[PDB]
């Protein structure tokens, strides 16, 4: 029994982690194989973000501008080139810890770990989710551009995240690893902002059924409902839309615990209208929507790695 | 910018955990040098749980009878003793991934990372606080026990607990890496009920410092409090009375924010009061209390967003 936010072991992760240097600006860098993966921005002086031409930066640099350290051990960097928003430095010595890992690009809701790092040395590992609105509510300090996120399975790391900027509200904003940003966000220091936000809906269904196989069901009732009338009030309370491919991505959740989706959502509808009523679930006074149903059924189940 | 509940890295545990095997039963065990410290349960049937006779059931095995099993590597156990509740195993190999360590038994409120592992392999980490009536609030599935619970300040692996049962409440109790029990906790299957709980105080206070720290104070008031005053209070909501020790813990937040520990107190008496009406407090409709002093400093800034 119990319901954590789980982040996946982060050992195989920490063993690629580097400092990267290009002249004042100092950042972390991702060692796989013989490549160091790291954002481009570390080519920037803070003139150079207000308006940066990455190209004509780079071109103007050579191997030995880029200190990359592994360690205490200096990596003598052989090559370099720009793909999107990261750079690539190809490095003399492959990483003899590198994992059997995967680059993708995860779609909004989806959920990560993150190895938050500083000087190329791992600080904390914490769980997050891709909003809506493409932003992560992470936990970052300036020092960490270059950490990453990643998903397990079995021995295979898909990393998904690397880490480029806060935006004013707070939250933070990054490419996948082939360097293309989640969101309408640009690596320039220029007025960006997080756009509104909405609930993931399917994620909030997946805690329910959570709550209910840990022993929660005051919040379950006699009433169903369609999946458009559940939709014309979801919309209302800023709520993503929930559709059938939710529905049914929610299927082994609602066999395990006998309950259907849409008499879930009829739960759902009732919370959304009415509120806790002084109730929490699973110890919280809020509507959880950082938990996948995959993340629901990892838990409830004991996948290792 | 930012506040997670944020886990040290795993990657130095991992490289200990292994599997345990005495008869059906099999469990997990921490591989240290050359030696694999596991809950000495290990050696019981379900029946042996009501009543075990831990001394004769073990002078019953002998080492070949435990069989351990590292990655796809199968160690020898060459020697068996046991101190308090763990099942200490001498095996014939130390391990190579052996990080620099120490034993710690920690005090109610204080933190620590969970590496949860089922059959030897790591499955997640969280967070979590040794609670006021010594239980955690884990997610653990049968076949955790074993898994081990740590701090990583500096490159010192710090082992503060072990995990050994889950109580009728769903929150769970286990030993030090000596095995002894956190709480008046036994490895017997006895009526035994986690004492009633209550709020780690000194550290709903860190949160608070941590919320002013990232940029908000719409929580504060213009009043102050006596710590005696504050402690007739906190009782009422079941909160743990605040010490002069708890006090000196809170100063360096203190200091970086410009708010005084019992003007802090003074917000908190305030908040459980009033409530939160409508707002959050670092994404949290709920007071947090599993983010000690230290946790805050390790994770905020050292500048505040004035
Ligand atoms: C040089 C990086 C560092 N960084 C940060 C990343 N993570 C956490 C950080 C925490 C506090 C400081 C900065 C952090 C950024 O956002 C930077 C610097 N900033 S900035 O200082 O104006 C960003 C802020 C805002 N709004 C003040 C937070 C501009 C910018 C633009 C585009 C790219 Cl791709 C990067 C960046
Ligand atoms: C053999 C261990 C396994 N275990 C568990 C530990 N962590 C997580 C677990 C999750 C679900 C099942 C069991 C778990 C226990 O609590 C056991 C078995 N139990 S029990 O099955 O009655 C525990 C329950 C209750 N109440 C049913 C939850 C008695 C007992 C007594 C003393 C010691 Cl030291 C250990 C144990
Ligand atoms: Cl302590």
């Amino acid at each position: 029994s119990g319901f954590r936010k789980m982040a996946f072991p982060s050992g195989k992760v920490e063993g690629c982690m580097v400092q990267v240097t290009c002249g004042t600006t100092t950042l972390n860098g991702l060692w796989l194989d013989d490549v160091v993966y790291c954002p481009r921005h570390v080519i920037c002086t803070s003139e150079d973000m207000l308006n940066p031409n990455y190209e004509d930066l780079l071109i103007r640099k050579s191997n030995h501008n880029f200190l990359v350290q592994a360690g205490n051990v200096q990596l003598r960097v052989i090559g370099h080139s720009m793909q999107n928003c990261v750079l690539k430095l190809k490095v003399d010595t492959a990483n003899p810890k590198t994992p059997k890992y995967k680059f993708v690009r995860i779609q909004p809701g989806q959920t990560f770990s993150v190895l938050a790092c500083y000087n190329g040395s791992p600080s904390g590992v914490y769980q997050c989710a891709m909003r809506p609105n493409f932003t992560i509510k992470g936990s970052f300090l300036n020092g960490s551009c270059g950490s990453v996120g990643f998903n397990i399975d079995y021995d295979c790391v898909s990393f998904c995240y690397m880490h480029h900027m806060e935006l004013p509200t707070g939250v933070h904003a990054g490419t996948d690893l082939e360097g293309n940003f989640y969101g309408p966000f640009v690596d320039r220091q220029t007025a960006q902002a997080a756009g509104t936000d909405t609930t993931i809906t399917v994620n909030v269904l997946a805690w329910l059924y959570a709550a209910v196989i840990n022993g929660d069901r005051w919040f379950l009732n006699r009433f169903t409902t369609t999946l458009n009338d559940f939709n014309l009030v979801a919309m209302k309370y800023n709520y993503e839309p929930l559709t059938q491919d939710h529905v049914d991505i929610l299927g082994p959740l609602s066999a395990q615990t006998g309950i259907a989706v849409l008499d879930m959502c009829a739960s759902l509808k009732e919370l959304l209208q009415n509120g806790m009523n002084g109730r929490t679930i699973l110890g919280s006074a809020l509507l959880e929507d950082e938990f996948t149903p995959f993340d629901v059924v990892r838990q409830c189940s004991g996948v290792t790695f």
